[PDB]
């Protein structure tokens, strides 16, 4: 209903949007199964991944206090002030992981700033937590989306799209995406926005028109393609209007959270690289009612995840994967190896400040988040999926994409290329 509280020698704060915003008056609302509960779980499974670990902090216990965000920055800044109650059995928080949105992240970095808690993010990309002047604790194992928009201007301009058009969803994260991107693109050459259309905020009492709105885009004179930042629900609806229209477009686009469809043939993506961590499955799946009473709000997610009560009663012998469909939610990497960036960190912390020692000395003890903060932006390591981790000066993992087209020639979002120090694009393996 709460909190998951773990105790253990140093603590991890988590934050995590398992219910999605409530109706208006209401800070929560329905589970988010995949952004909630599998990144929650995600978390949880590091932690037990890292206690079992021999070579990994090995005389030190890490604990947890894990707390719903329910998608709302107001109700996270409340939430955190638990992470501070030893200051003002105590909880003494030596770090946090998350928040999952980036106006949440925002809102917690700048009160964690304050205690001098070390934030480590798995899925806010917003460009302005780059600024080490306002959000020096903070730090993240995804990229800005200032690297994304350098990366589609650069398959823009080399797919010859010299003339575009951008639509974005309503709201400061598609109003900073086209201003980044127009900025990029007028220090590039060769690229021109011939409009830019804004989608209104998706309000109960109308049903927005998409189907004009593409078939304006594709009628505007010069325009070579059309460059979308986009929310959930409007990128579903946008495609789905691009794949009906009269007229064949060139669509890519960047927003959402993911990693039978509507989409248009030959939309291209642009999206932070990452892969399935299989020893997270077999965890998740074979989670019941009975061994996962840890994850406090796994009931409400069963009886959602299999559409039943504790109408179809739930008897507890349901199965995920088998009772239900599961699929990884795309970000369980990032969990993961935001989780493993703390624990080598103080792991480091450990063997620089202590010796052959049960649990954290005084001198590590009294070193504070000033140091650690050191510690966790000089790590560097194979994470989850086998892949480096690491920060740069400013907190923020390095630009590293995959480039996706979906595909209809034999049907799916199919890999095309990659930005990283290069732009690679495999024009053979493009559907033409
Ligand atoms: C952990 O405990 C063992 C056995 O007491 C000891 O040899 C080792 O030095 C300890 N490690 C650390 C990092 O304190
Ligand atoms: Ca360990
Ligand atoms: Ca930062």
């Amino acid at each position: 209903p709460h909190s998951i509280r773990i105790e253990g020698d140093v603590t991890l704060g988590g934050l995590f949007p398992v219910h999605a915003k409530g109706p208006s008056g209401v800070p929560c609302g329905d589970i988010k199964r995949e952004n909630g509960i599998h990144r929650l779980e995600a978390m949880l499974y590091a932690l037990d991944q890292i206690n079992s670990d021999p070579n990994l902090l090995p005389n030190v216990t890490l604990g947890a206090r894990i707390l719903d965000t329910c998608s709302r920055d107001t109700y996270a800044l409340e939430q955190s002030l638990t992470f501070v109650q030893a200051l003002i059995k105590p909880e003494k928080v030596v770090g946090v992981i998350g928040a999952s949105g980036s106006s949440v992240s925002i809102m917690v970095a700048n009160i964690l700033r304050l205690f001098q808690i070390p934030q480590i993010s798995y899925a806010s990309t917003a460009p302005e937590l780059s600024d080490d002047r306002r959000y020096d604790f903070f730090s993240r194992v995804v990229p800005p989306d200032s690297f994304q928009a350098q990366a589609m201007v650069d398959i823009v301009k080399a797919l010859g799209w010299n003339y575009v058009s951008t639509l974005a969803s309503e709201g400061s994260y598609g109003e900073k995406g086209v201003e980044s991107f127009t900025q990029i693109s007028k220090e590039a050459g060769g690229l021109s926005i011939a409009q830019s259309v804004r989608i209104p905020q998706e309000r109960k009492d109308r049903t927005i028109d998409f189907d004009r709105i593409i078939k304006q885009l594709l009628d505007t004179p010069n325009s070579r393609a059309v460059v979308i930042f986009a929310n959930d629900e409007d990128i579903k609806q946008i495609l789905a209007a691009a794949k009906r229209a009269d007229q064949v477009g060139h669509f890519l686009w960047v927003g959402s959270d993911s990693w039978h469809e509507d989409i248009a043939e030959g939309a291209i993506t642009i999206q932070p690289k990452r892969a399935t961590v299989e020893g997270f499955d077999a965890y998740f799946t074979s989670r019941t009612l009975e061994n996962n009473r840890r994850n406090v709000w796994f009931a409400e997610y069963w009886e959602e995840n299999f559409n039943c009560k504790l109408d179809r009663k739930c008897t507890g012998q349901e199965r995920i994967g088998k009772d239900s469909n599961y699929e990884q939610e795309g970000k369980v990497q990032f969990v993961i190896d935001a989780v493993y960036a703390m624990a080598h960190a103080l792991h480091h912390m450990n063997k620089d400040l202590c010796a052959d020692y049960r649990g954290v000395c005084p001198e590590m003890e009294q070193a504070g988040g000033k140091k650690l903060l050191k510690y966790i932006r000089n790590v560097n390591f194979n994470g989850s999926a086998g892949t480096p981790v690491m920060f740069n000066k400013n907190g923020d993992a390095p630009g590293r994409y995959d480039i996706f087209q979906y595909q209809t020639t034999n049907p799916g979002y199919r890999l095309i290329g990659q930005w990283t120090d290069e732009l690679q694009l495999n024009i053979e393996d493009m559907q033409w």
